[PDB]
Parts: C-alpha cells; structure tokens; sequence
C-alpha cells in the first residue's frame, strides 16, 4: 500500500516516500526518491527495544555491507546511512523485484538466465567468503534483481527480531527450512563456507526442477530428518544440460567435506563452457 504524503531525512537529505515495499519486526523497506528524482529503497531499523549484543550485530553487517560492496557489483549497493540510538536509516540500491517473487510467477525458466543468475550468486556468496563471512541462512529472498544482475542484500550477520509491537503478520518462506544444510541441523561453530554452497544447490534445483529438494514432505520432523539420511536418495532428473545435473548432485553430497567448494563451482564447465555456436 503506498504513502502519498510521507517524507524522511537521512544525513540532510530528503527523500520522498512512494510506498512501502517490505517489513520485518522493527523494520520497514520503503520505495523513496531523493531531491533528484533518483530512486532507492530506504531500509529503517527500529533500535528502540535491542540489546547490546543485538546492536553489534546490525553495527559489524552495516561496516562490512559498507566495505565489500566496493569488491563486487553483486553485493546491494549501500549509498548512505544513518545510525542513532534509537535508529538505523540505509539508503540502498533499488530492484524491482527479489529472486523469490520472480522464480514463483516462472514456471519455466530460460538456461541461460538460470546460469546468468547461478554466476552472480556465486560471485556474491564467494566475496562475502574471502572476508570470513558465512552466510548461514541463503535462500532466494536474499537476492535482488536489480536490470537483471542478482544482488546479494544481506549477509547472516544480524540478530533477528520478533513482533512485540505485533498485529502479527508475516511471510511464506521466513521460517523455511528447506535450504538447510545436514550439518546446521546436526549443529544443534562447525560453520564453514560449506553450508553455503548446500543452500545455493537448493536454490539452483529449485530453478532446475521447479522445487527445493526436500519440498514434498509437508511434515516438518519427517523433512529435517529426510535432509539427514544418507540413505534417502536425493531425486535428480535426467536433463539436457549434463553440466548442471553434475553441479546439483556436486552441491548437494550431505557429507560437507565431499561437498564442493565455492572456487571449484567457479571453474566447473557450467560456469566456464561455451554452449553458443
Ligand atoms: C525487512 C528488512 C529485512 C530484515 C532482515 C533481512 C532482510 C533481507 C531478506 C530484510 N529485507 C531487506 O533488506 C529488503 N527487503 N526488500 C523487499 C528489499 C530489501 C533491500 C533493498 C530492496 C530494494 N528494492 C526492493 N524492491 C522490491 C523487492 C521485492 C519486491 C517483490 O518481491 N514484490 C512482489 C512482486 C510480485 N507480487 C505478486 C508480490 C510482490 C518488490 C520490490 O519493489 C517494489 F515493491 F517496489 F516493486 N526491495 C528491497
């Protein structure tokens, strides 16, 4: 729903305010222009009920949001913000649409946009590896597409909050476990870039097969203990591209010291083989 006279300031510039486009618990997404008429997204963080440790967390992924978008163009740009006690204000690049939205209303999607978008992904979760940041927690509402490039929008790194203002709503794959790696189930460090590399070949089955691995199971324990078994075959459909099929089974050994790695994914020929005459 849009706000037609709304407006904000963030480090003395004014933005107007067009809609709204996203919420969290303490925090809204807004579709803002500057003094310009150039458009962002405005990310406001409410601090008024977080604890120091909370704090930190949103302080150390604003810091390195703030770094590694200069390392690649895959990562959401961070054009300004604003950080009080009782607020943060980020003034982000804007997409019009994330990863998630767009794979619902495709059922068919094109190979070759599959592996433009399998490419950016790579190119982004590998930036974030090289400065030790495990995401933890991918899937394809972490990514943005902004003219078609995936941006990375977040990195695992903050704490969570929960409604306590509430009238509660809330969205279809927040809680999901279905890009969970064995090992994070397991768990309870032992986090290693591994279990980033299980999420992103859940992401990349789902645009293959038109659904994550484990997605028929609708019961949650019989789901979280299927992702577990070695003994439960995981499906993977003879397809024209060989190369992707490999990537997939590649991707998704529960064994995270026989999974692949981020590089060697790199340098696999469904990244690197021309298939244009
Ligand atoms: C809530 C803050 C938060 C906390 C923790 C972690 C995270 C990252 C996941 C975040 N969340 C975030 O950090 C976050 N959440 N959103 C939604 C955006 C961000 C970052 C910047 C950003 C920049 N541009 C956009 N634009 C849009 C992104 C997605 C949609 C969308 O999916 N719409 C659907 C289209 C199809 N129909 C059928 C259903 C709706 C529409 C958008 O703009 C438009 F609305 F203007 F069009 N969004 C975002």
């Amino acid at each position: 729903e849009n706000l037609y006279f709304q407006s904000m300031s963030v480090k003395g510039r004014i933005y107007s305010i067009l809609k709204q486009i996203g919420s969290g618990g303490s925090s809204k997404v807004f579709q803002v222009l500057n003094e310009k008429k150039q458009i962002y997204a405005i990310k406001y963080v409410n601090l008024e009920e977080a604890d120091n440790q909370t704090l930190d967390s949103y302080r150390n992924e604003i810091a390195y949001l703030n770094k590694l978008q200069q390392h690649s163009d895959k990562i959401i740009r961070l054009y300004d913000y604003e950080i009080t006690d009782q607020y943060i204000y980020m003034v982000m690049e804007y997409g019009n649409i994330d990863l998630n939205s767009w794979l619902k209303k495709k059922k068919s999607i094109d190979p070759w946009e599959r592996k433009s978008y399998w490419k950016n992904m790579l190119e982004a979760v590998h930036t974030i590896h090289q400065h030790g940041i495990v995401h933890s927690d991918l899937k394809p509402a972490n990514f943005l597409i902004v003219d078609g490039m995936l941006k990375l929008i977040d990195f695992g790194i903050a704490n969570q909050m929960q409604p306590d203002t509430t009238s509660v709503v809330k969205d279809s794959q927040v809680g999901t476990v279905n890009y969970m790696p064995p090992e994070a189930i397991k768990d309870m460090s032992k986090i290693s870039p591994k279990s980033d590399v299980w999420s992103l070949g859940c992401i990349l089955y789902y645009m293959t097969y038109g659904k994550t691995p484990f997605q028929q199971i609708i019961n949650q324990i019989s789901k979280l203990h299927a992702i577990i078994d070695p003994n439960h075959e995981i499906e993977f459909p003879d397809i024209p591209e060989k190369d992707l099929q490999d990537v997939l089974k590649c991707c998704l050994k529960r064994d995270p010291k026989q999974r692949i790695s981020i590089p060697e994914l790199l340098a696999h020929p469904y990244v690197q083989i021309q298939t244009h005459p």
